[PDB]
């Protein structure tokens, strides 16, 4: 059934579009409506967890989560599950012009 009746989490600012270049990081942000946790992520169809591709942290109802090697095939559907209700975010990444940079 369930723990206590204790209540569900709001979205008060959950995840929002993100706009980053190839060559970078992606680090999105999102307020709880209440201070809970730990919480848990989840993108696609797995679950996300935490360690070296990506890095989780929770503070004061925030949310921090971390892509490195940034891609434009990493672009998705990233959705944060915590409480009654669901977040979803789109990141938006683009292809480096492949100037004269060295690389």
């Amino acid at each position: 059934g369930s723990s206590g009746s204790s209540g569900p989490v709001r979205f008060q600012e959950a995840l929002k579009d993100l706009e980053v270049l190839e060559g970078g990081a992606a680090t999105l942000r999102c307020v709880l409506s209440s201070v809970a946790a730990p919480v848990k992520w989840c993108y696609g169809n797995n679950v996300l967890r935490p360690g070296d591709k990506y890095s989780l942290r929770q503070e004061g109802a925030m949310l921090e989560l971390v892509v490195r090697n940034l891609r434009p095939q990493d672009s998705g559907r990233y959705s944060c599950s915590f409480g009654d209700q669901t977040t979803s975010a789109t990141l938006t990444v683009t292809a480096l012009p492949s100037g004269p940079s060295s690389g």
